[PDB]
């Protein structure tokens, strides 16, 4: 296990960044799925021409 | 108040296996977006 061999002070260290590290992948996976629909419901628009 | 070192590992490598899914998912997703939008070009060219 190389997470039994780190000191106490370096793993407090990773898992905090790491926390930090998903809670953005987290917003930018749902940033880019609200925009990803919005600019797939205008392709949608753009060919129903009206 | 203190972490113990069995959790403070518990959680770090659930946190580690959890930001490998959503890493890969995020890739996945990335390749097929560029393909469907890169023959989308295609098709209008």
């Amino acid at each position: 296990g190389s997470v039994s061999r780190v000191s106490r002070e370096e793993l407090e260290d990773r898992f905090l960044r790491l926390h930090d590290e998903n809670i953005l992948l987290k917003q930018h996976a749902r940033k880019q799925e609200d925009k990803i629909k919005r600019m797939a419901t205008k392709l949608i628009r753009l060919v129903n021409d009206k």
